């Protein structure tokens, strides 16, 4: 019920001169994020790159009301180190709507592991290391913890929406509209919807539920693309009626090759059928420090 939400002008306001937008970062049918550099945006008189969501040629009002209320929950979040923060925002008549959130110098996880598979030891300056992959693994349960805290739900989560930025700091964040989720493999026809089904936990494939134990099932999935370096989930296996049904069965993933026994079996308690025995973000979040602290 996001449409009930503040938008506080005085606090969020951002002059459109003062930005200069650049290349894009992403594009979907509706929408896109645009790299942009602001000036003071965020600190006195200082230029900043920045990163933009607002709508593309194509879009309605009503994806122009989902922006305004991705704008809005942004604002109800808050600020955490591991979730992409929100700067700014233009909502002045006579110019689009754009949000502005922090820039991720390195981008989506998934395409990033996926690019360090010759650059990877377990225990060489600017290689992943198994440390590495705890460390992003932990930092995305402390951002999910913290949306919990705030009573929000993701309802994407997966590597694709997880950025990269400087001294290995990662944040949860949600391209939406601008991901081209009709091309994108990821996302696949389900009735009137295009669902990222390879994620999604059982209770909502089959009865549409989302909670925060869904976004943990999704989280085991997230797991499994990290210390599988970025690979594709449920490798070989076509998504369609009997993927489903399995996995109602009880079917899971196999180990991916840069895991851990103790972080396989993280992702399994993650993908319990049932959501309330699925450990928590709390729980997640001390089980993963104490991996953490055991690696070092
Ligand atoms: C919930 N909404 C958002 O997460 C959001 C809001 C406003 C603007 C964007 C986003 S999502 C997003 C996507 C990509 C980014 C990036 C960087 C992307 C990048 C960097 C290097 C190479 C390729 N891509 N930084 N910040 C980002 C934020």
């Amino acid at each position: 019920h996001c449409e009930r939400l503040p938008y506080d002008a005085s606090k969020w306001e951002f002059p459109r001169d003062r930005l200069k937008l650049g290349k894009p970062l992403g594009r979907g049918a509706f929408g896109q994020v645009i790299e942009a550099d602001a000036f003071g945006i965020d600190k006195t008189a200082t230029c900043r790159t920045v990163a933009v969501k607002m709508l593309k040629e194509g879009a309605t009002h009503s994806e122009h009301r989902a922006l305004m209320s991705e704008l809005k929950i942004l604002i109800h979040i808050g600020h955490h180190l591991n979730v992409v923060n929100l700067l700014g925002a233009c909502t002045k008549p006579g110019g689009p709507l754009m949000v502005i959130v922090e820039f991720c110098k390195f981008g989506n996880l998934s395409t990033y592991l996926r690019s360090k598979r010759n650059e990877f030891v377990p225990y060489y300056k600017d290689f992943l290391t198994l440390e590495h992959l705890i460390c992003y693994s932990f930092q995305v349960a402390k951002g999910m913890e913290f949306l919990a805290s705030r009573k929000c739900i993701h309802r994407d989560l997966a590597a694709r929406n997880i950025l990269l930025s400087e001294k290995n700091v990662v944040k949860i964040c949600d391209f939406g509209l601008a991901r081209d989720i009709y091309k994108d493999p990821d996302y696949v026809r389900k009735g009137d919807a295009r669902l990222p089904l390879k994620w999604m936990a059982p209770e909502t494939i089959f009865d549409r539920v989302y909670t925060i134990q869904s976004d943990v099932w999704s989280f085991g999935v997230l797991l499994w693309e990290i210390f599988s370096l970025g690979a594709s989930p449920y490798p070989g296996v076509k998504i369609d009626e009997e993927f489903c049904r399995r996995l109602k069965e009880g079917t899971r993933m196999r180990a991916p090759d840069y895991t851990t026994p103790e972080m396989y079996q993280t992702m399994l308690d993650c993908w319990h059928g049932e959501p309330s025995q699925r450990p928590t973000f709390s729980e997640l979040v001390e089980h993963l420090g104490n991996l953490l602290q055991a690696n070092a």
